[PDB]
C-alpha cells in the first residue's frame, strides 16, 4: 500500500499530527537525517514526520542534509512526501495567510548535495539525469488542492480565474518558486529581478529536496505558506524573521488540516501504476547503464 | 568613540594613508585575515587599514577570507568599514574614471563563506537570517558622497538631477552591482543579460563582504571605481586614468573618516547590534 | 608544432577516431584526468583524444576534472582543443539533429574548479583575470564551420542567410549556450527564463572547459549536438543521435586536417601572450 512522509519546515517542528506510535533513528549512506523520525497513523494510513531543521532549529536551509532526509523516508518505505515551506510573496495577489501548491521552480541554490548518484565516495555509483520539466508529482499536487476544498479553504487557480476572482485567504492552485541559498534574505534589487522573471514566491528549502524525492522514486508535493511580501513593497512590509513567524500561527492550523486530509485522500486511492512509473523513470535516467 | 576600518581593493594593496602607529598580526575564529592590519589616526579618529587581496595581490576574489577580514576589524573595535571595489560599467552613463556609491546588489557568487553562523566549520552556533533589502549603512553612504563633494568631485544623482549634470568624472549617488565569482571576466552574452536586468556595474568582491559587515553589527559603505566598460560595448590611457581614480578615492576615504568622526553614532551602533539579535532564528 | 586534442562528450565515451598509437596514463598538478589519453595521427596531424565522462560514462558533468583534462592535453603538446557537447534547444530553428558551433555562453555552474591559478596549495601561484568577451578561438570556430562545408553538411548563418534558407539538418554558424550544473535537466520555468534571455541551447559541460583552455594558452572550439528541444516545448531520438554522432565524427576528422594545413605561429603566440598579460599579482603583473 502507501505510506506518507511529512517534511515539516518552520512552524512544523513536532506538529503532533496523529497519535505518536514511536520514534525511530535511521542511518543513511549520506549521513544522518536532521532528527529522529516520528512514526504513526492517520486513520489507517502509515505516516512518518521529519522536521527539516532538527531539534532547536539549529540547521540552516543551506546545511540541511536533504539527501539523508529523503533517503531515510525512502528507507522506511514511504511512497509519498508532503512538505511545507515558509515563503515570501513576489506578487500582489499572493498575500500573507495564503498558501501555494507549487508546480514550478527556479533554482538559485549552490553548495548543497543535490543528487544521490555520482563518482564521489559517499554517492551511489552511476550518473542520473532526471527530467524535471514538471518537477512535482501532479497526482499528489491535486490531492493537496482537493484537501483544501474538502476543508472549505478557498482555492484560486490563476490558469482559468482572473485576479478579480481571488478570494483570501486562499490556496493558489499553481505557482513558481525561486529557491535562494540563504541564510540572508534578498536585496530589493534581487527581489525586483525575481519578480520581473515572473516568479511567484521565494524560499530557501524547496531545492534540492524536490529533486531528490524524484531521484528516490517518491511522489512529492509541496505547500508553501506565504508569510510576507519579501522586500519589493514598502519598508514596513519588508521581510524579517519577526514578520515570518508572526503570520505563521494562524496558517499552521489550516496547513495541518490540509496535510491530514491529504494523507487520508492518498490512502483512499490505488497508486500501483504511479509508483511503478516513478521507479521506471529513475532507471531510464541512468546514462551509465 | 568611532573607529573606521578600511578594506582596500585593487590599487590599494598597500596604500599607507597616514603615519602608521603600529601593525597588528591577528587571527580570528575563521582564520587569518588577508594581511597585517595598519593602525593610525586621521586627525583624532582611529583608523585601521587592510588590503583585501594581501600586500602582494596574491589572493583572488573567491579565496579572500571575508569573514576573517570583517571579524578582525570588529575585534579591534571598528564601528565602520569603508571599502573600495574596482568594477566594469554595464551602462552608457557610467564611464571609466567615474565612481559609484553603491546602494544595491545582485549576488552571483558561490563557494565563499558568506555567514558567521551555522553548523559549518568555524561558524558560530545559531541561524542568522539578516534582512538585506537595503544592504548598506545609509548614513555612511551619504558621508562618502559628501566627502567626494568636499574634494571637488562632481556628484551625479540620476534620481534627482537632469542628464546635463552627468559630467565626467563623477560620483554616481546610487547604483546596483552584480557580483560575479571570477576570476574570469564576463562573456558578451553574460554582460548583455546583466545589462538587461538593469544592473549598473559588475564586480567580484562586494559579496559577501557587505553581508558579513552587517552580521558583525558594523556600518558598511562601498565606493566603486569604474575601470572600464564591461564587454556589452588603449590600455596605457586606461591605466593612467585608474591611477587618477586611486588618487581621488584615497582623498575621499581620508575625508570620509574625518566626517564620520564629526558625528555621534551611539544610536546607529546600537541599532546595528539590535538588528543582529532580532535576526537569530534559533532564538525566536 | 600543431597537435589537436579532442574532448568527447556523450556519444564519445569510446571514441575510436584513429588507430591508437599510444595510451597515456598521466597525472597532473590538479589530479587525474577522466581517463587514459589516446595518442595518434589524423593523416600527418598528431592528435590526442579523451572521453570527458570516462569510458564507463561514470563521471557526471559537475564532477569532471576539467583542470586535469585540459592540463593533460597541454602537457602532451596540444595546441588546439576541439570539444563536443550534447545539448537541448531553446529556439524554434534549432531542431534535434542540428549542430551549433558556439560563440557565446552564460555560466550557471558552481562548485567546479574553474581556474588554474590562486592562493590554495593545489593551484599555480598568481592571480589570473582572463578576458572572455568572445570566449572561443575564432579561427578554430571557422575551421569547424568550413569542415562542415567540405563534408556536404548544410551551414546556416543567421547573419548572412534568410530564415527560410535554414535547411535541416544543419550546422548553425553561431549560438549561445547556458551551462547548467546538472545532473538534473531544467524545469519548464527555468527553460522559459533561459529562452527569454535569448539563449540558444542548454548544456552541462562547456564551462569551465572553455575558460581553462584559454587559461592554458590553447585554441578551443566546441560543436554542440542538438539532441532534443528543452522543456519549453525514446528510440527515434536514439537513432537521430546515432546519425548526429557520425556527422560530428566527420566534422572532427576534417577539422583536424584543416588545422594541420595552416600555420598557427602568431595565433599560438597571441594565446600565450594573453595569459601573461592577464596576471594581476603584483610581482608578476
Ligand atoms: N522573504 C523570504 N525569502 C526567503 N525565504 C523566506 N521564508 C519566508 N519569507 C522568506
Ligand atoms: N569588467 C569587470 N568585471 C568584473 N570585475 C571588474 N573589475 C574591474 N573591471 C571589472
Ligand atoms: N536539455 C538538455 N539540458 C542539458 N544538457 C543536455 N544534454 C542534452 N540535452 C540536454
Amino acid at each position: 500500500k502507501v505510506k506518507v512522509g511529512i517534511i515539516g519546515g518552520t512552524g512544523f517542528d513536532d506538529p503532533n499530527l496523529f497519535k505518536k506510535v514511536g520514534v525511530r533513528q535511521v542511518t543513511t549512506p549520506f549521513g544522518k537525517p536532521s532528527d529522529t523520525l516520528v512514526e504513526g497513523f492517520v486513520g489507517d494510513v502509515a505516516c512518518v514526520v521529519l522536521p527539516r531543521h532538527g531539534k532547536g532549529h539549529l540547521i540552516p536551509p543551506s546545511e540541511v542534509n536533504y539527501r539523508a532526509n529523503v533517503w531515510a523516508l525512502k528507507d522506511l518505505g514511504c511512497t509519498h512526501i508532503l512538505a511545507t515551506n515558509a515563503c515570501g510573496s513576489l506578487q500582489e495577489d499572493l498575500v500573507p495567510g495564503d498558501f501555494v501548491v507549487l508546480n514550478q521552480f527556479m533554482d538559485k541554490t549552490w553548495g548543497r548535495e543535490n543528487t544521490f548518484y555520482g563518482s564521489k565516495p559517499d554517492s551511489l555509483k552511476g550518473v542520473l539525469h532526471m527530467p524535471m520539466a514538471e518537477p512535482f508529482c501532479e497526482r499528489t499536487r491535486q490531492i493537496l488542492i482537493q484537501a483544501a476544498r474538502n476543508k472549505s479553504i478557498n482555492v484560486y487557480d490563476k490558469k482559468t480565474m482572473d485576479k478579480s476572482a481571488c478570494i483570501h485567504p486562499c490556496v493558489h492552485a499553481e505557482g513558481s518558486a525561486v529557491t535562494i541559498n540563504g541564510p540572508r534574505f534578498s536585496t530589493r534589487c534581487e527581489s525586483f529581478i525575481h519578480k520581473a522573471m515572473g516568479l511567484d514566491i521565494v524560499n530557501m528549502t524547496l531545492v534540492p529536496e524536490v529533486s531528490l524525492a524524484r531521484e528516490a522514486g517518491l511522489s512529492y508535493a509541496s505547500i508553501a505558506i506565504v508569510t510576507d511580501f519579501d522586500c519589493w513593497k514598502s519598508e514596513e512590509e519588508h521581510v524579517c524573521v519577526d514578520m515570518v513567524l508572526e503570520q505563521f500561527r494562524k496558517s499552521v492550523v489550516h496547513v495541518r488540516e490540509i496535510l491530514l486530509e491529504a494523507v487520508a485522500l492518498i490512502g483512499a486511492e490505488d497508486w500501483t501504476k504511479t509508483i511503478e512509473a516513478n521507479k521506471a523513470l529513475v532507471m531510464s535516467s541512468r546514462q551509465d547503464l
